[PDB]
């Protein structure tokens, strides 16, 4: 009836091969696909609100259905500040879809218009997360195959800033 | 190249007031949702195929983008034959997650168009499998609560024959 | 907590089901545990529709006796049809379930909701095994019993002395 | 003549009706139940521990055969001064299943007299825990499903506070 | 104090028990990691007592031959009884099993700590499949086959012959 | 026909009867295990580099082919310049279990000679971790059944400096 709007929202911290391939796939099966960057009061993050966003636009911008949003507050209110069709999220782990299992019922608690939908990762990046990442690059091991290259350039300045 | 098929595959032996919630939110979301009722050759199913697929249509045929098919089994076929976006399934609890999980990236890696899709369901349904319906009417318990009239009268037609 | 603590109304009553086929020590520990903590604990033998059981319920009901039976608030009882019906006739207070693994954690939780839904009454109470008896099962017994592996570690004498029985009639 | 007293451990911060339930339904199968506030050995608690007892007093005085107490260091020792029974958990998910399952084997290990009991969730509170209750407030979402009035309160005055 | 590494003593042989009905692309990439691994590798094939394999425990053996036979320091013998009596007969070192999913890591805690209750010098490793073949079960591959669906891209060449023979006659 | 060379990573903070028990088992089956313990800069450990490497020593030097040494926690740089074999890791529960299989995984697409094989623990010590263990020690519970003797007193110096 409406046109599909889905929001894809994390922290981003920083944006992974792995955010690449579900935002890629969600970009099939939507009109709209939303990037949406918490700025993650708490929980503080490595990588400045702009950073990240910048380095998701870099990475998919190339999406040309895909836009990018930074977001505070409640998911539930941004959900319908956006007039979104779902929300969308990643299930790699058995803890994750516990999370999420648990977030969605609530959501929907707060708002019964709310829905979320869950794509598994393709198996080439099951294993791909932010803060696995971040551990690898904190130890200066190397990144690039599970990041794009700005995220690279991006870990590398990081560590001339003296992380 | 862009309205949204969606299969919802199961055996719907019986369909119950949980996939009912399932195909409605689809519903809410794609232009077309395929209720794909598998013969399910391997199991002996309680309700045959024709009875189950009646109970679909009347449980769910007020949905006017809701079809109701029945198919061998054989989901990465029936996939590609529909035309299909994705599949969706439902996760009740943590062995759906895994097996599913696995079930996608083996259906990707029969067909790279293959997706899969996930929700999951709403706690006043999150404990009904049609599964645990089935004992529980089998002992003649009351399933009103979890399933639609017609499950209702068909387990007691089910009585009144075998069973 | 209204009741006057005098009264039998005060008093728990909890079921533990399951087809115990045969009886373990783990079994054993948890209803020990379990009788240390509630006033009546009724060892409930499901027949087992379905799984055919290798010991016979009559079996099953008499060496859950002889293995809990110096607990004198333990009682023995077979049971067939709905656990959530058994329950309201026995005016119980819970059911008590052993949970060895996530397998178990999952299928109770369910099972808990889809019971209480049935009757508004039913609790579910879960205890978890000590770790020198939570790799035992009944199903992992039988199979080493079968092959004529020891399982005197595991089970009651009298058990042993069932699956010897058990042998000398060509299983 | 033994009664039985069952400790429920929590940092409560704050309690939510999750809490609730599960103490009024073990105040139906034990003589006496210890609501017992752990003072929060770090990863601090928005509430101080004389507002928690204040909650929790509250939110559950109407039962008669519950107490309320502060407590600090090990559960065990707790256990053993209070000559306890049992400790009671609710176990949510499955990583509360296996870290239970590990306490109270520690426990058990540090006095054989140890016993631990849990409950699940009825299903119209499972995705309740004080986590994202504080998240949602926090961000003033509305909490009042979720929490007695007294809670409800409580952010209320810190929100006063500038939280 | 240790056996010098010239010492035919020194040498490891491990055991990689299961039905293999039939052998799959995830066997043989587990086989053949361990066999860079350990001096000896057993593929031991349990006949399957009432479990009724698909294939014979002749068939199932002859395509776990022709599909890791490559690997020289790799044997193929079938087994009947309880693991734990092959393992001692065989003086193995350990057994190894995959680890696909939380339920089969669940199921092996429970039976290594079993195992090594009936023996002590019983021991147990593990492996997790690589990403590639990490949904990979004869189970599923026999219901794949079943309905007709293709199976090339997870079995040896000599399984898809195999699968092609038992429709031939009626499967 | 090459000897095995087994790594045995963890931040050993402090070892545990746990890991003694896993290791007496690799040494047992490998021709050479090394004791790798991370520095573990961040996640800050309570004993010193030197101290873990010490305690290990005292706990483990009866096994002649056992070699314990500090590395920076690079899994897979460390493994390659041991010319190791194989990594060996312990899995007591579920969480364990897909977090290793995930890290295998990303290790495998770093360095294609990678390998990890696991062992799961012997159920009297399935209970015990160093992270539980400081924290029942910390509360002055008695950890002599858990810990070698060497850790006993190291905890011992640890409540004369007032930890």
């Amino acid at each position: 009836m409406s046109k599909t709007r889905v929001i894809y929202p994390g922290t981003f911290d920083p944006i992974t091969n792995g955010h690449v391939d579900l935002v890629t796939r969600a970009s099939r099966m939507f009109d709209e696909v939303v990037v949406a960057i918490a700025i993650g009061h708490h929980k503080n993050p490595l990588f400045s609100l702009e950073e990240r966003v910048a380095l998701a636009q870099s990475s998919l911008g190339h999406l040309s259905n895909v836009e990018f949003v930074g977001f505070d507050g409640l998911l539930v209110n941004f959900f319908k500040e956006q007039k979104a069709t779902a929300v969308l999220r990643g299930l790699r782990a058995v803890s994750d879809f516990e999370y999420e299992f648990q977030l969605a019922n609530m959501n929907r608690q707060l708002d019964p218009h709310f829905e979320a939908v869950f794509l598994t990762p393709s198996e080439q990046y099951s294993f791909i997360s932010s803060t696995l990442i971040r551990e690898i690059a904190r130890l200066k091991g190397d990144v690039t195959k599970f990041v794009p290259q700005a995220v690279v350039e991006a870990f590398e300045r990081k560590h001339q800033q003296g992380w």
